[PDB]
C-alpha cells in the first residue's frame, strides 16, 4: 500500500485537500491496488488510474470532480527527477515502471493503453526486497514533450498478482 | 544452512563426536547445499549425501569413514513420527520433502536415485515463510520396510537455485 508523492499523484491531491469532491480515495490514497502485468493485463482502458475500483473512478476522469482541470506538477523534460512513493505497507517489490503520455493524447475522456507510450521511460527493477517508507530515486523524464501530460507510477508486488498504480498530472 | 536432528543425519552424526574421520564436514553439518530440483536434477547419483561437495564425500559412502556400519536410528513403520531440523540461517523456503529407500537397495555403494522411491512420503510445502531456528513437523513413517534404510530429507530455499541434503540411516 502506497502512492506516490513526486510526482504528486491523484489520489494524494484527493487526499490533501488540493481537490475536493474525490469520494472514498480521500481517506485512503494509498489503496489503489490492481492486477499486475501492465499494459498486457491490469486495470481495463478508462480504469487505469483507479485501478480498477469503481469506488476511486474519481481518478479516472480527463477533470477533477467539479470539472476544473487536474492540478499539475511543472517539470522539466529530459532532465533528472526525484520520483517518490510513500508507503503504509512496505511489501517485498518486483519492479517500479513509469510510463509517460504520447503527443496529442486525448485528454477528455479517461486514460487508456492509447494515450500513453507503453515502453516506461524509468524502470526500476527491485529483487524482491522491501523498500524503506519514504523511497526516493532519480530517473530521467522523458524529452520531446509539452503542455498537459500524465506520468503513470506502477509499483509491482512481488509473490502476488497485485501493482500500486498512480496517475499524476504534469506539465512539460 | 541447517540439517536435521531426527532422525539424526550423517553430518550431525559427524559433527556430534558419534562418528570419527569425517573430514571438513565436522565444523560445519549446515552446510550440504546443492542444487534444487531432486530427482529430475540437483546433486548426481553418488554425491546425493553429500550434495555434490567433494570436501564432504565422507557423507556418500556406504560406510562411515573407519569401514564399519553407519549408525542407526531405530524407527516403527507407519507411525507418526517427528522430523527435526535445525537451522543456523533461516532462509525463506519452498519446500522440506522425505524420501526413503526401497526394498532391496544397494547398501553397498553410494546412495543414488535408484536405491530410492523417488515420490516423498511426507512432504510440507511452506509457501516462502522462514522457519524456527528449530523446526518440528509429524509425518507418518513409510510402512512395508525393515531392516537398514534411508531418509533423504531435502530443503528447498526460495528463489534459489538451492536446496540442503540431509541423509539419515534408520532402521525399520
Ligand atoms: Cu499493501
Ligand atoms: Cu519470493
Ligand atoms: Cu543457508
Amino acid at each position: 500500500h502506497g502512492y506516490t508523492d513526486l510526482p504528486v499523484s491523484r489520489q494524494k491531491v484527493c487526499q490533501n485537500g488540493t481537490v475536493g469532491g474525490c469520494g472514498a480515495i480521500q481517506w485512503e490514497p494509498q489503496s489503489v491496488e490492481g492486477p499486475k502485468g501492465f499494459p498486457a493485463s491490469g486495470p481495463a482502458d478508462g480504469t487505469i488510474c483507479s485501478a480498477g475500483h469503481g469506488s476511486f473512478a474519481a481518478l479516472d476522469s480527463p477533470k477533477q470532480p467539479n470539472g476544473q482541470a487536474w492540478p499539475t506538477t511543472r517539470v522539466n523534460g529530459g532532465q533528472s527527477y526525484t520520483f517518490r512513493w510513500q508507503f503504509t505497507a512496505r511489501h517485498a517489490t518486483t519492479d517500479f515502471k513509469y510510463y509517460v503520455t504520447k503527443p496529442g493524447w486525448n485528454q477528455n475522456h479517461n486514460l487508456a493503453r492509447s494515450d500513453l507510450n507503453l515502453t516506461p521511460f524509468f524502470t526500476v527493477p527491485y529483487g524482491g526486497k522491501q523498500p524503506p517508507a519514504t523511497l526516493s530515486h532519480s530517473g530521467t523524464l522523458p524529452s520531446g514533450l509539452s503542455g498537459h501530460h500524465v506520468i503513470l507510477a506502477v509499483w509491482t508486488v512481488h509473490d502476488t498478482g497485485n501493482a500500486f498504480y498512480a496517475c499524476s498530472d504534469v506539465t512539460f
